[PDB]
């Protein structure tokens, strides 16, 4: 339930936020630490090229030694903030092995380690047990070249470079259940609770609750209220067959394709969650992040 | 995963509403099918009496061949015959393991009533024979720590305002941390069958009974930002007064009686080990979307 | 309070929505008739082009009598919710009385009912009937030229052929009230209440009341909960100086224009209102479109 | 929009909280400055009969001076001590032409007490001699038709359970028209002040004072489609039970004396003709958006 090392992680696979001068100096301490203690450090090709590190020749001692990006890593550390570990899982599209965050400035929801005394808290997740939470992800299979997607915060199906009132239809199980009008329909993960379908006026959910959100964006009903679904249906969003004006798909911020008639989106929850590592405990955890992030319930 | 039957149904519990003149017929129709296939039929000690099926001719010999429930396993099926508070009658009869339970909505369709009257003939053949699909539908046990009481609950629980007058302010703690301390009218602690419930009313999130989780929901929170959300279900809630406020606080179960807590009173809540078996009439979604449909209108447009 | 004709009118301008088969018989019924009653009827160039209305040589007869379109003293609409805006963006200046027709879909500023509408029109030109002056919001646009349009439901300043939040600045007499992120905001009349603010989470506002409505859309804050300010008050929306991913204002869901650095949206509320003509009195008919348009709380 | 006094103002009604020790210190401090200035001062009859002003001797070389005021033109100028119900006891105490008021907060900054209690010597000098601004707060005229009895509320009249329990559905006529039949824990009629109050826990839009309107909100409704609606200034609602549902309701006024409603009860709501005039520290518009922020987090981020 904790921590289950089979055998003794030797790989770590490090992501950088990239394109901000402030995580410098943590990736080198950070990599220095992982580095000394005999254990394989792997790097994107990208931030092993970067020119601000190019420059640095002290740092250039362990560079030489930055193994190139399966199974072959074990473990990953993501050095920023809400963003470096959807990067992550965009790269894992498989199993991904456990992660750990850490904020460096911004508290978020998934960086709930702080970067203060980081010896202690690398050397204790390495050797020791850590807690995890296999927070659940969605499996995203777009027909036309059929491709496969895995999305950890949200899938929103909304308007784009044209911008008229979509209608779009939502089979579950083969049944339609509605018809969405508005700006669109946002289908979420348990992470993605306080992610954009939490600015949508949907209730937030603990990451160990099995489900998948429906949520509208401005909904043109002033009945339309957010629902949950259970985790083991096969949602199929499409175009409704009497409107223009396709819609767009965009898979947590990313590369946002336009579904137009005869496409169809089919939405199920993967079988490869992300076990993502808590501090103290999933509870506290996620109750600190909300109060400290989007201010829950202070006064 | 549908019905598993063993020893095949022989015992069947009747539950009506009580207090209205409409269901004396379908009361009637359903007994004399049960009694026809040599089905033992139970009925309340509180039904039986009841004037105007007392004094009714042509159903006395049915009368007689019905034996009295009392307060196990002598039950094995249970017909209701109402809107959505016979099942939560029904569930506040059964503190333990209750039996399959399908309700029967007489004009007021429901959320816990997917079965209609028409044709019931083949629908009872139908459960009893053959398979049917079946939910089970989550409970949470409430404990109230004064002496303890232990109750169980379906719909939801709400710790409010009552015969006191005003602000509510409690404490809630979930596995020993304090979560947060809510003010305004109350608090509602429910069910994701009590997603559409009074719960909904309060501005939350509709759940599907098939999500395990457990919602705590506002009533009018002072703060703009109190959000209702859900937790795992196998998560302990101790609500308790803040050791700052006066005006002790009420709470209500199942909207049934209301106890008074006060300062060193605690409320323990808990997923149910006993969970409510209802039965479908084709399928939890397209059941449960057809009810939100039909009944809250949900996107009626 | 009313209706206060200084003299009996003699022009007719009448909008259509165009684009529609259905409406080309109750146009000619209604064009008929009031040429019927000696009085002058005005028609736009592109609407007296139709193939449709070429074609028909029978109504040629007073095809010649439509006089093409300060002059006009009264505007029958005939479509929902879309030809009244179109007729508000024609007249930027004093608009005559308008009062306009549902053909098939009640809407908000559509009561009047087609059927037997003889009576209608000679009592609305004849007699006394109620009016509503519906607010309009003056937008003025400065760039880097103003622009000067006039507004009936909202202007909304949101995302669009960009990207991102778009984090935006609201100035209200010249203090900064706040800044707002997520998908954008709208400000808008009261009319537009029930337009696409309601939408959004926002309170139906009746027109009687003078007030301008600020509110979000799916806002990152938990807490942003939509506000309205007098009417007589100034508001001036421009991107902070801190992001990138320049806005776009859209009004009247109608032609979008991107705003960057260094421009301004200054709303006040319009000195020259809308007057539009109730069948029963403006209470009535405001809950009946709300009862049966947006299925408000009848259940 | 500003404070023309034409005559001089002569006399000023200082109300406290009271039952509060924090108090006592500012409202001496407060009374010396008005006796200082040859300035009337009024204190009402429970006030001036505390232990903690009886005791100390001290002040009575003022107390003998403080004139006591009696349920009305002698007033001309009033000071609230507290925060967000002196006001409302203020407003309570003058059911015809208010004077104005000035609110200091002693630790909670609210919405109706914006002066802030340090350095109030020039605050105060600049209230009475030079000009301010003010804010015409609505208030709502509200009659009961058992016998009239002839309410103003400043907040919110909120027409809902109590003592009783559950939904007691209630029709809402506007201007003679039934316009809705509301369910749930009630209805709340509230001032565009009022906005920030009660009426803001239940999901409605925060209105700015100068806004002529009267607020309809639900309190949990079992509809999910009945939003919070505005009506113009000049309407007259009309409350009462529909002729179908027991369980009698309960009447709220800003807070205080509930009065149960009953089967031929009436309650009629208008906007009053004697608004509230409540004077800002620099305009309504700031001071309204710095109070937002400040109490209810209404865009901290």
């Amino acid at each position: 339930q904790r921590l289950t090392w089979n055998k003794s992680p030797k790989s770590v696979l490090v992501i950088k936020k990239m394109r901000d001068a402030s995580l410098l100096q943590p990736f080198k301490e950070l990599c220095t630490h992982l580095m000394e203690e005999n254990m394989i450090v792997y790097v994107e090709k990208k931030v092993l090229e970067d020119p601000a590190i190019a420059s640095d020749e002290s740092f250039g001692a362990v560079k030489k030694k930055f193994c190139t990006f399966s199974n072959q890593i074990d473990f990953i550390i993501c050095l920023g903030g809400d963003g470096t570990l959807l990067y992550a899982s965009s790269l894992f599209q498989g199993s991904v092995p456990p992660v750990m965050a850490f904020h460096l400035g911004s508290l978020g929801f998934l960086t709930p380690f702080s970067f203060e005394n980081f010896q202690s808290q690398v050397t204790q997740v390495i050797e020791g047990n850590a807690a995890v939470v296999l927070r659940s992800r969605l499996k995203v299979r777009v027909v036309k070249q059929a491709m496969q997607y895995q999305v950890l915060n949200e899938v929103v199906i909304d308007r784009g470079p044209s911008s008229y009132l979509s209608n779009v239809d939502v089979y579950l199980d083969g049944h339609l259940i509605t018809t969405v009008q508005g700006d669109g329909v946002i289908v979420s993960t348990p992470t993605g609770s306080t992610a954009y379908a939490a600015a949508a006026g949907a209730s937030m959910i603990h990451p160990n609750v099995p489900a998948i959100m429906i949520t509208p964006i401005c909904p043109h009903s002033l009945s339309f209220r957010p629902i949950v679904v259970p985790a083991g249906v096969e949602l199929k969003i499409m175009l409704s067959p009497e409107a223009r004006n396709t819609a767009w798909v965009s898979f947590d911020g990313r590369k946002r394709q336009e579904i137009r008639h005869g496409d169809s989106i089919s939405i199920t929850t993967s079988c490869y969650p992300l076990p993502s590592i808590c501090v103290r405990d999933p509870v506290s955890d996620w109750f600190e992040s909300l109060a400290q992030c989007l201010h829950w319930n202070v006064r």
